[PDB]
């Protein structure tokens, strides 16, 4: 598989290797603030990260993970809309060319300049391998980025990004909170979905928070300076890794707040 972003591998190419592409519960969508409703019987969300023990980061060649280890209950998300508990085991973003592209989900069609992802898997599926194969196996948070103030919680990441530029290379990146990273409030819109990278698959609930966070123009120019290539192969900047707003179909986003 030779998926990418260009326009020779990009998202309108995903379709003939990964079929499910065009499948009914694909991610992101359009988030139409004025169709999602309120729905007073989604519980408190909880997000636990204060055992959380990140690990390591890597340039995959699409984007950067910045790896935990899920090997026990240490960072979890429960609650909202989930039933039972889902352990943390890698975030990442997805972010633009310019200010005003970068996020995959948007809001009433406004493009934020990226957008985080913290991918979780339901630890009643035992491994995370297993969970992409349910319809309920991941929940992925997801919050936008826009550009303002730095994000003091994100400079360590920022910063390590010289270390990983190219695609196969990873660092050690211990001791990072993954805390620093969330807005203060934690109102939200979820909708059942998919993974937005191949393989695509049909396993997520979204849960996307309404409150972006601000990050510098600096922070983000740092996160276009790495490569989708590998080391000593022609330069290809780490631009525009978001796949845009699929067919909502037949689903309902609902909202946590009135
Ligand atoms: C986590 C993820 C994709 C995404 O973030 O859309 C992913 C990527 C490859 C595999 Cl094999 C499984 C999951
Ligand atoms: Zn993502």
């Amino acid at each position: 598989h030779h998926w990418g972003y260009g326009k020779h591998n990009g998202p309108e190419h995903w379709h003939k290797d990964f079929p499910i592409a065009k499948g009914e519960r694909q991610s992101p969508v359009d988030i139409d603030t004025h169709t999602a409703k309120y729905d007073p019987s989604l519980k408190p969300l909880s997000v636990s990260y204060d055992q959380a023990t990140s690990l390591r980061i890597l340039n995959n060649g699409h984007a950067f993970n910045v790896e935990f280890d899920d090997s026990q209950d240490k960072a979890v998300l429960k609650g909202g809309p989930l039933d039972g508990t889902y352990r943390l085991i890698q975030f990442h973003f997805h972010w633009g060319s310019l200010d005003g592209q970068g996020s995959e989900h948007t809001v009433d069609k406004k493009k934020y300049a990226a957008e985080l992802h913290l991918v979780h898997w339901n630890t009643k599926y035992g491994d995370f391998g297993k969970a992409v194969q349910q319809p309920d196996g991941l929940a992925v948070l997801g919050i936008f980025l826009k550009v303002g103030s730095a994000k003091p919680g994100l400079q360590k990441v920022v910063d390590v990004l010289d270390s990983i530029k190219t695609k196969g290379k990873s660092a050690d990146f211990t001791n990072f909170d993954p805390r620093g990273l969330l807005p203060e409030s934690l109102d939200y819109w979820t909708y059942p979905g998919s993974l937005t990278t191949p393989p695509l698959l049909e396993c997520v609930t979204w849960i996307v928070l309404k409150e972006p966070i601000s990050v510098s123009s600096e922070q983000v120019l740092k996160f276009r300076k790495l490569n989708f290539n590998g080391e000593g192969e022609p330069e290809e900047l780490m631009v525009d890794n978001w796949r845009p707003a699929q067919p909502l179909k037949n689903r309902q986003i609902k909202a946590s707040f009135k």
